[PDB]
This record gives C-alpha cells, sequence and structure tokens, in this order.
C-alpha cells in the first residue's frame, strides 16, 4: 500500500546531510529506506478536530402571548473548525513495536523525532485541509438509525430559512418561519431531501474528521547513505479497471486498476477535457500512482467540471464531473 | 521576453546527482531554466481560474410586480416578483477547486495544480523524468470575497458588502424573494431600477475576469520544486543594474487588483538585476516594498515590469536613483450602497 | 534566547550553494553562522495589518429623540428617532489575509524584509556572507476568515465572525444614515391612553464586557493591528560558504524545574519556563500525553526547537487537545485542562 522514495525527491549533501520531500495524503504512506537500516513506512494517518465551536441550531420542529419553543430532540445545530486547531497526525513504523507519531496544525510544522535506527530526525510539515473550512459547516442532528451529520456549505446554512438561536439563549430568533394559529409542522423531511447527495460528516466520539487533505513533510537526515530507487513506466497495454471511476464522497474521483505485467512500475495517469485531447486536466491527489509487488492501484483525483476522458495507459473511461453548488433550495 | 534566467541560489546539486531547483511563479511570470548540452525550458504560470464557481444569493436591482389589492402587504398587497435579466447574481469560489496552470515549453508541457493537488512526474524529454512539486497561493483572500456578476458585467466584492446589500435576495429555485418591501413604498409605488446606484458603488471595484466558464483571477504564484536527475544545471547570477540609468516607461499605478504595477527603460549593460524599494514618507531607512515580481530584471529583449504591495498612506517608489512618490488608499468592504 | 542551527537543518550542494530551512515563529530567533565570519540572528519580529477594513459598526447605547412612522431611522408601536450615543460603538474590523505583513529581521551576533501571502521572495545583500535568498512562507496563527476584531471608542478584541454577526444589537455601515435593528434597545410600556410609555435599555458596554471575558485581545499600535501568533517558514539560500554544522545533546531528563508551570498564552496555545541545572547548551525533552493514550505524544510545539543554550532558553509554547493532558519537561510534569473550542458567551 507504500510508495518507494525516488532518487528525485531526495537531496544528499557535501556536509552528509540528505534532505527527503514527501508527500503525504490522507491514507497515502511512503517507504524510506537507508543502507544497513530497516525501512521506514511513512503516513498521514488522521485528520480531525476534537470539539468544534457549535454555531447557531435550527429548530426543525415549533412548539409553545406565550414564547416559541423547540420541539425535544428536533433541532439541526452547526460546527465551525478553527484551521489552526486540525491536526494531521503522521506515523513512522518499521518495514505497533517501533511505531513513533507527530501531529502538526498550520502553527505547529517542526519537530525532531528519534527513528532509533535513523538517529535523531527533523519532520518539517506544511499541513493542506482538502476542505476550503472557511465556507464549511458541519450540520448535525439530535441522536436518534441513519447519517445525522453532513457537511455543508456556510452561504447554505446561513440562510437557512429556519428559527434559530445560539445554545444559552433563551429565545428563537425567527420564530415566526413555523408558528404564527398556523403551525408548519416537523421540517425533519425536507431538510433529509435537501441533504441528499450532501457529504456525510465522519464524526468518532470528540474527534471531527476531514476525509481530504495532505501534508508535504521535509524530512532532514543525517549521516546515512540513502537508498535511492527509479521507477519505470509501467505498460500501458497492461491495465484493468478493478474500480471504474466514481465519486470519493468528498468532491473527488477515486478509481482502482489491475496490472497484468512486470512490477514494481511507474501507473501512467492523464485525463483530457472535452475537445482538447493535448491537454492534461488530471489534477491528482495520489502523489505517486505505482503498482507495487504487494498491492498498489488506486488513483484519486480532481477533474474540470463537464464531460472528461481518464487514460491510465491505453486503459480508458469517461467521466462526468458536476459544477460547484452550495446546496438544494429549502423552503 | 519577460523570462528570468535561473539563479546559483536558487537550486542545489546533490552527492547522488539530485538537482533541486525552487522556482516562484507569480501570474505571467516566466523563469527560464538550463542544462549543459540539453535545450533551455521557459517554465511560467499561465493561468488562476475556477470553472463555474457555485451561485450564492441573488438580489432583484428592479421589481416586478402585480395588480393591487411572494406578496408585500400594506390592507392592500402585491405580487413582488424581478424584472427580466435585472438580477446582481453572487458566487462563491472553492480555494481547493481553483487551478493553477504551469506551462513548460523549450527556448510544450501542462501541469495543472490546486490546494489539494501540489506533485507531478513530467516527461520533459531531454531532461528525462522531472518532478514537479508546486504549491499553490492565491493572491485574493477568498473567504472574504464574492464575485457580484450582472444579466464590465462582474466584480470582485467583499462578503461583508455582499451580505448587507440593501435588496431583495433568493436562492436559485427560491419561489420568491426575500425582503421584496426593499423595492416597494405605498396605492403600491416601485422604486425603480437600482442597477445605476448600484454601478455608482462598484467604481474602481476590482473587476471578475470571465472567459466562458472559466472565473479568472489575476493575483497569485505557485512555489515549486523541481526535481531533475543525472544532468549539469547551468548556473547564472545577475548583477545590479546601474542605479543611475533608469527612466519611467509606465510610472506607478494601480494594477485593478490591490497592487502597484509600474515599467522602467534600462540605457545600462544589459541583462542585470533591478534595484526596486521603497519607504513610507517619514521613515527613510526601512524598506516597505513588497514585490509580487520575484526577480525584478532588466533583460537583453525585455523586462522592467515591477508588482508590489505597498502600506497604506504616502510611499516613495524607488528604481535606483529613480523615484516616484505613491499614495495608497486604506482597506474597504466597499462604498455604502 | 536564539537557538543554533542544527547540521539536519541545511544541505550544502556541489556547485557550492546552501539551503538553510528557518522556522521562525513570533519572538523566535535562529542563529546562522559560517567560519570566519560574525554570527547573524534571524527572527521574526511582528505580524500586523494597517488599518483594516471596516465593516458592521454595533450600537452600545441608544439615543432617543422626541416621542410623538413611513421614515426611515424610528422605532414605533408612539415613535422615537433611534440614533447612537456619543463614542458607544462597537466596530468590526476584517484582515484581508493577503495584507498582513510578516516582518523578518537579520542582525549581527541589521536588516529588515517583510513578506505577505502575495511576497514571498527577496534579495537580501548580508555584508560578510554576501546577496542572500530569502523565501519565506507566512502562516497566520488565527484562523482570519472566522475572526473580527472588536474595538470599541481594553479597547479591542479578537472575536469570531458568527458571534459578531448575530450580535443582538443594532447596526450599520460607516457611511449609512441609519441603525438597523434599533428597535434591540427600545422598550415600549402599556398606554396611558394620551400617551405611550417609551423606554431605552441603556448602555449595553458592561453586559458586552462581560461576554468579552477571557476573549483574545487584539493589540492595536497606532494603526498597526498586531497578530500575537503565527510563524514564517524561510528557504535561505546562501552562496560560496563553509556553513558551521552544530548538534544539540539532549537535556538531562532529571535537571528540569518549573520556572513558570503551564499557563493560558492569551492567543489559544500552552505557555511554560523550565529552569535547567545540568550542563547547557542542549534541547529540551517536551512532550505530552492525553486522556485518550498514554503513548501517543499530543504536544504540538509551537517552538520549533526547545533548548536551553548559555544565554537564556527555557521557555516552550505549544498547542494541546482539549481536555485533560500531562506535560512532561523530561522527568518533569505537569497536568493541563484544554477548554474546547467556542464561538463565544451568549450576549443579551
Amino acid at each position: 500500500r507504500c510508495t518507494h522514495l525516488e532518487n528525485r525527491d531526495f537531496v544528499t549533501g557535501t556536509q552528509g546531510t540528505t534532505r527527503v520531500t514527501l508527500v503525504l495524503e490522507l491514507g497515502g504512506c511512503v517507504t524510506i529506506t537507508a543502507e544497513g537500516k530497516p525501512s521506514m513506512d511513512v503516513w498521514l494517518d488522521a485528520i480531525y478536530q476534537e470539539n468544534p465551536a457549535k454555531t447557531r441550531e435550527y429548530c426543525l420542529h415549533a412548539k409553545l402571548c406565550v414564547k416559541a419553543a423547540c420541539e425535544a430532540k428536533k433541532k439541526a445545530t452547526g460546527h465551525v473548525y478553527d484551521a489552526n486547531k486540525i491536526v494531521y497526525t503522521v506515523k513512522v513504523e518499521p518495514h505497533h513495536s517501533g511505531r513513533k507519531t507527530a501531529s502538526f496544525t498550520i502553527s505547529s510544522e517542526k519537530t525532531i523525532l528519534t527513528m532509533g535506527e535513523y538517529g535523531d530526525v527533523s519532520l518539517l510539515c506544511r499541513v493542506a485541509s482538502g476542505v476550503d473550512l472557511a465556507q464549511t459547516v458541519i450540520l448535525e442532528l439530535d441522536k436518534t438509525h441513519l447519517p445525522t451529520a453532513w457537511q455543508v456549505h456556510r452561504d447554505w446554512f446561513n440562510d437557512l430559512a429556519l428559527p434559530w438561536k445560539h445554545e444559552g439563549a433563551q429565545n428563537w430568533n425567527n420564530a415566526e418561519r413555523l408558528v404564527e394559529v398556523y403551525n408548519l409542522g416537523d421540517q425533519t423531511g425536507v431538510l433529509l431531501k435537501a441533504l441528499a447527495g450532501v457529504p456525510v460528516a465522519h464524526i468518532e466520539g470528540t474527534k471531527y474528521h476531514l476525509k481530504s487533505g495532505h501534508v508535504t513533510c521535509e524530512v532532514g537526515l543525517e549521516k546515512l547513505k540513502m537508498k535511492g530507487l527509479t521507477y519505470t513506466m509501467c505498460d500501458k497495454t497492461k491495465f484493468t479497471w478493478k474500480r471504474a471511476p466514481t465519486d470519493s464522497g468528498h468532491d473527488t474521483v477515486v478509481m482502482e486498476v489491475t496490472f497484468s505485467g512486470t512490477k514494481p512500475c511507474r501507473i501512467p495517469v492523464r485525463a483530457v477535457a472535452h475537445g482538447s485531447p493535448d491537454v492534461n486536466v488530471a489534477m491528482l491527489i495520489t502523489p505517486n500512482p505505482t503498482i507495487e509487488n504487494n498491492g498498489g492501484g488506486f488513483i484519486e483525483m480532481q477533474l474540470p467540471p463537464g464531460d472528461n476522458i481518464i487514460y491510465v495507459g491505453e486503459l480508458s473511461h469517461q467521466w462526468f464531473q458536476k459544477g460547484s453548488s452550495i446546496g438544494r433550495v429549502f423552503q
């Protein structure tokens, strides 16, 4: 599942310093190996924020001149991320055992690790969200056998035509949106209809996970002869679709290919926008798609809106990319 | 050509034959990289855009009404709709969907990057397999931007300005307009077409360059690290241009995207590095010029264009002994509508 | 105070180019030194924006005129003209992330360079070191998109956008002739048939100050709106020079004491100071554990390389996960409770 470090991706100095550049996408692993020392696996294991700030609470079903209240367990709550509080956890392990862990944020970039056999190693990781956090709100329903947490657009959330308040307030704002005597009933159904196909938010306890993002690390090694490899290009005539291009569930395109040639090798990947077959429009999330002796074959990418053609050598598949949207209209 | 040559300081050659090259490519900025016995290659940032950004609020500039009695009420009521082609629509960028297209051509390969897509391998032919790692950087604070477009037709407006626009609004797909009474005064009178009042408020506001579906940005850069193998990289170093031989081709002016642009002519020996700085009137020791142009140079045929950011107030730009006073206006969300 | 550049942090090329990678947090200094040349101190001196854009103005105290309807700037049920009291506004300011300046200073044992998101590269003539290319990637310590500077006529705070936007007070933009939602500071009593009672809710400065308790303060130095969090990551390019390579030994874990026990920095981080009684200079062993696991290090240092120098050192800044944590500085330990995120206290 791990890609090997290539010669081009590291530099060895006259004064014995090795500078390595790793691009680690969520779930992506790179194997770094030095002479006489066991090979180490380096990967981005998680992207999350624990307990993000609660913003507006929307009422889905209004209750009760007497004050308008909300029905029991009938709220839709918003949560906002703090881009500087999101944790990117990098794990280092040989080949559990001598597994090192380092967490980074926008604010915390540098750490010195004692990689045992590789000695004191400097790790400088620049984090990069796969989500435009400024335009995101986590919409969550009250605990009751369905997805009840979504990643919605800020402009959609803020203009939700429902009564609202902040936790601690004892008065609902714009309660006349469900009340007046006129009562409009439970709007959970209308909301769920609008949230169809919208990315679900992975919450594991207090950890609010992100399913997209990477880290670009500058690794500093001292006094060691780094074993560098170079991949040959995979034969374009020996690819098959294990998994044809599909929506990842976080605004990317995922696919998996089968290789029936000599391994390991570099996967030839490109995409063309309809009309121009010369320009490559594939923007890979997978920094180096390869076929390994062990595994390999999974490719993630961004594509322009419209009709595209993905090429994995001579293997092709058309892909229609939908345009951007703040969400479906709610009334 | 405005292509700058790669300098010795901008690359490192390893013991195990690896060359690491750092390029700073601002929109329209080009760098020429050259290897021993191999032809020279031009590397530039060609475009920054997002295709079809998400539609946010639609504002009504001119109310279309029905007969007196999705309604505005006094009791007398009218049905309030919008006039044909009289909307002002908002569009939001997805920072991770903005494409930064890098082109490589001798003296042709294309690679696109986003916040999410940073790495590619490109077969540059005589240079072999080349790893390209580009960190993209918007020249616009995207979180505080809304693209306002009429049915110059488009502008880059501040989010806080857009959100508080005193006009009726709705989202694409909604039947009724919110706050329709903003264009209805009570006998029912219509406040008329507000396009004129809006155009007056949008004066001098940065225009949004829309090329079909491509919503362009005219500000931004990419910082790339280039990995080359088994090749003798040519190392060139620019001498500083003579401070006494500069003259204004185009005196400092607004770029149209919150920067200061200018052009200079050089009468001395070329090519050389342009000496550029600025001082806040009163403080003459501190350099306050923040160049958008990573390496301003005078080329044998070409060079002389300088882009920079400056602090608010009274500044004095220096291109060697050549000087020009520049007044920098402060930040604003926009004019009150 | 200044830490020394380590061997791992720089690479020397075959064609005589040295590439140094510096991480400079606000107030953090790194000493770079070359054989036969004087030492140079490199630090991030300031992070600020001059005159950020003014957004909404909120009224804290209503200036109600004459108690007597189709007019703009009145509250009705009898009608009174509603304006704001003199110097009783709470103004919002938004940063332009691309307009924030990160000033790097270089001095022996003096040159200045300013960077922004948009301006990354500059060439400096470091004198004894010759022409040095400086490429600094700036990084705000504050999520600017979710921040508003709230200032009164302590003067200013960094508040959350969602909190600011939903403030239950009358508002307007500079230049507008009338206040929106002015009825938020007007109260109407039972009518006396010939006259109706009109009350003013009074000055709300007090209620606001109570809600802004513990909220990070905005440091305004004239026109300069400062940030107290953030760093810059610089790629420093040097020519034809023998760069001195130093490597720190690890500090003895048994010789640390608390000069200052873990505390809130005032900008969403944890700060502390330790004293060292062993042989100097050395690298400080710093780690932290959270309730969730005892094996995983959860300390996210703001201080790129905490060291004990001959000339000071011992100050450590870090981010920690929410909840119960235990900070370790060798064998020296201290528990730290980290409060979770919040847009702010409910304002009435």
